[PDB]
């Protein structure tokens, strides 16, 4: 059949958060989700149309001393329209974390499990499942190298060879 | 499936027609339903980031002298991006009513069952079911109160905190 | 069916505590869980009359250097009129913790499955399902910025809209 | 297969399009307003041809057509107005399209003419041909057109007085094209 | 097994044989069959370490007029390694066609479907099913335009992110 | 039938020649003399790859195909001298063509490896895979040879040796081409 089923584990995101500017509601991490931020998906949708999220969690692996202050708060708004980046927004989205900059935590987002389209276009609801949001809480005392992991899982339909 | 189904009547409009203002297919009402327009829906869609529209009718009730003249056109255009205000377009749709002013009537339209987004997009299409139309036939004579209320009935998914 | 039944992690509290003012027995947080502490809980208690607490989890995520001294202990007093804050009170709960202030946490609190009020009135028993309460234990060495996370389920009930 | 000068061509299913839709609708075919003393006796209210470019739907559905024959036909007098309305309306299709004769008599010789009064409506059921009609306008309108339909007032009108007159028509199309004005 | 069946059809080949320069024996088409030969397979590839060949067609498509003169031999060496280039090595081989310039064909060559390797490496043997060679039969008289496309079916496996 | 600009080529039996051909003997891989006193332990005797070049017809036969599995494998070390001879062989076969290792103990610990005297002949039982091997030369020898067949002396020969080893070989010849060196 047209449908293939891909996973993987990919950085969405890689960010370095000196010093000190690390203010509470910065945003460290703002992704919007699509296959091209995915490498093996980026080339799995180059060969496909369309393609379904089923599984899709996130990983925050901040690189840090122990003796680092802060912490972050890390959430998957399932609206790639939606601009709200606040502490309350994230908290309120279905699996969003809050952790001190020296502990690693995983994000199970809830979606809509809806046929996306691979490709861009006018609206990006059709084409992103969502976006992730990493912004501080309190103040980091050292400097902070973030890396914002996805395990993801698609399902690819209607093939085709698109460009980017 | 944490989707949560919600119901309940609530007023979309009000509006005041003085008399002699409303001459022939003057727009008294032009609502486009979306679920801030409502109420209750308004913080049930704050809450959520999708909805499906189960059921939905509205009802006009305009608060009038039984002596008044003239009469009321209503209905619901399934297209909320469309932007023809006139009794055909009225005429062509499932479910209008045509009205005295003192009469109360019920509109129940043709509409999308589809998953939409509770907040604004740049597509209209997959943010709301469409848009209720109320229109003049003829002139009145008295001042003109009527209050458009709708039976609804939602399933919400996806938890947010939205913005207005 | 009027009851909805509503999930959600959100931040009840946020608090700062300098380096050496956090003495023994100090409050760190006394929080009375209220629908409104709760974003998409304040808005659902706010189209709804009566909600019942199923659910009801905390997270203690204190956000601070691994060389911080002293540490904290957590508990949810189920009596939210109860204004006893020593060590004693706290430890009798079902569920209370006591941890190093580098060291997240989780409570498990007991508490009696009763219908609320989501609007508030005289008597807070009637609306409350208790308190969080957050005290130090011994003395901290660094600046602690603590996070004190609800995951919490409810069942809403008597649809109406509440005004703040 | 040897290599030809010429193949032959391989269309198929050229000439081949649905030639019958049957096509029902309801519309506004006029729609008048007379302020007070205006409507004075034989005074002609409403006077429309029924042609399939009255009709909106119909219209766009004849200019990919050439035939149609009007298997159902009716008419409603809606005036929305008060009961302290003096006078009243006499109303009738005439099979006729070409006759333009406007008086109480000749709609009332019809059969299904309705004489009422202004806070009274009505349902006009009218004679007219089942056969095949033209879609495009021609020299003679008696092959394009069932008839015409009238309105005339059989009193003077004591207040403001709005009438809408309405169709329910159904046809059948026939004879598939393209029509261009 | 996580193997992802793929398949499409996809051109090999372009070549422009001008009018004269058609002698008999002439390498028209030296094609090693790799999924970087392929343009969707070759994304295919681009995210996948293994690769079997469960279907492999080839479709001379030339493109000339019928008054033209000469012929072409296709055929499928299922050896990668091999370098023999003649009349003579084609018609040995099975799936092999010959036929005027303005006739097109189908190879349905003898291929091996072991596990072969997507990326190249010391040894073909384990990295190609073996290559195609279209050779002309006579002299050309007019400008020949021969495409030759491949429908194909693949199984791949072990993921990865290769370079070009 | 008209005439046609070009008629379609009548070529129709065009590749379709035999695929599968079992070819069965038994031939000689190597012939060895050793003067007395040069047989020392660990002397190699025999050295042979196992390729379709190394026998003749199977050669012959390979140039004509691509694919080779060796159905049927073995060995017979027939030394042609006196029972007055001294000394002794090990002989054995490495089913890794890539291997170059030459010791008593490398032959003993493979499978149906024969330890003898000089004056007695012994079968060679190996263990070869069955997969199908390329009959044409590349970079990795092992994917062309299923091993190589040893032969060493044990102790020190008294006489002069005459060591000849024989093959018997059953091939499935598959996948046809014609190859050239
Ligand atoms: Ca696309
Ligand atoms: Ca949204
Ligand atoms: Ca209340
Ligand atoms: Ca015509
Ligand atoms: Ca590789
Ligand atoms: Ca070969």
């Amino acid at each position: 059949t047209n449908d293939v089923h891909l996973s993987g584990m990919s950085r969405i995101s890689q960010a370095v958060l000196p010093a000190g500017t690390g203010t509470d509601g910065y945003v460290v991490v703002d992704a919007t989700i699509v296959p091209d931020l995915l490498p093996r998906l980026g080339h799995a949708a180059r060969i496909f149309q369309r393609y379904a999220v089923e599984t899709l969690e996130f990983e925050i692996q901040p690189m840090c001393p122990a003796n680092t202050g802060g912490g972050y708060v890390a959430g998957f708004l399932p609206d790639p329209t939606d601009n709200d980046h606040t502490f309350d927004a994230l908290q309120a989205t279905r699996g969003a974390v809050v952790a001190k900059w020296w502990e690693s935590r995983t994000v199970r987002p809830q979606y809509t499990r809806t046929l996306l389209w691979t490709s861009s276009g006018k609206e990006q609801r059709l084409t992103s499942p969502g976006r992730l949001i990493l912004l501080c809480v309190g103040n980091n005392t050292d400097v902070v190298n973030v890396s914002v992991l996805c395990r993801w899982s698609v399902r690819l339909s209607v093939p085709s060879l698109e460009t980017p």
